[PDB]
């Protein structure tokens, strides 16, 4: 019945989300914005060729969320509270995401200042939020607080390959390279319970040992399932593909849990569909119609449909 062959998904995805203050509004939670989505909103505006929205969206996210102490960005607005930015730390998957469509602006526009703010997240990321831990060379999931004693608390689904890719073509740096390196020896250490999968949140200790994070409940759920997009957006073939691929494979494509916990075994009471479905697609390599993005999907829904598109449009 929904007869819009007028509308495209990119305008729709702006019309459900975009306020022309150039903030992204989670309407599902709250209006809140982050930097996520910021980022998320920046890249695809990037691909789809829409330069003003870019622009509102990085000049909105720059005078609004810069952290001007280490040049980050404060990493959630929350426009109906006192302190609308109360906690005044950053989460370095947002961080990365808006320097990496920065970058990819410079590539698209050729304007060399996107390429310059660009290289200072960059910069301001490796100096405050990349440290060596075991053996290893991580970033953590922000500058303060996740690096607590015996262990630091990291969040696998702010590795994202396919910008760090992009980091080190850029800057030729090798930080860039071997925690790139790093980054896919830890994950692939990273599979618990019958499923082999990554968790959410995941505690990592200095003689190496790998755990579920206490504080979060110890699931592969709405954060890690981000993992094999970024690893196929990154290399379609990479090897750390395959543990998923396993697992998607194990369920009939509408009957998957939506997550699973990998200390019990135990699993979601619903099934992925929408977004979470577009992830198994581009993991498997089931065709996918272009995102048609309907009422039905919240913000994380639509959200992964459009990322899941760009993964698949950077071939």
């Amino acid at each position: 019945l929904p007869r819009a062959w007028a509308d495209t998904a990119w305008e729709s995805y702006k019309s459900r989300f975009m306020m022309a203050d150039g903030r992204i509004v989670d309407t599902g939670n709250g209006s809140v914005s982050h930097t996520e989505g910021q980022g998320f909103a920046m890249l695809l505006a990037v691909a789809k060729n829409d330069r003003p929205a870019f622009d509102k969206l990085w000049q909105w996210t720059d005078k609004t969320l810069r952290n001007k102490d280490n040049g980050l960005f404060y990493w959630r607005y929350n426009p109906v509270a006192p302190d609308p930015i109360a906690d005044k730390n950053d989460a370095t998957d947002g961080d990365t995401l808006i320097a990496w469509a920065l970058l990819r602006a410079q590539q698209q526009w050729g304007d060399k200042s996107y390429g310059i703010a660009s290289d200072a997240i960059t910069a301001s990321l490796l100096k405050s939020t990349v440290i060596t831990f075991a053996g290893h060379q991580v970033m953590l999931p922000g500058a303060k607080g996740f690096n607590r004693n015996d262990h630091v608390n990291l969040n696998p689904s702010y590795f994202i390959f396919p910008a760090w890719q992009a980091f080190a073509a850029r800057t030729h740096l090798t930080a860039w390279r071997k925690l790139q390196s790093d980054g896919k020896a830890l994950l692939g250490k990273m599979a618990w319970g019958k499923a082999q999968l990554p968790s959410d949140w995941v505690a990592l200790r200095a003689d190496g040992r790998m755990e579920p994070a206490k504080e979060w409940p110890p699931r592969m759920s709405y954060d890690a399932i981000r993992i094999p997009l970024y690893l196929s957006w990154a290399d379609p073939q990479s090897a750390l593909l395959t543990p998923w691929k396993s697992w998607f494979q194990s369920y009939p494509r509408l009957q998957t849990p939506a997550w699973v916990n990998v200390n019990t075994n135990d699993v979601a009471p619903w099934f992925m569909t929408g977004g979470l479905l577009a992830v198994r697609d581009l993991t498997t390599g089931e065709a996918q119609d272009d995102p048609q993005l309907s009422a039905q999907d919240d913000y994380y829904s639509a959200s992964l449909k459009m990322l899941v598109w760009l993964a698949k449009n950077d071939r």
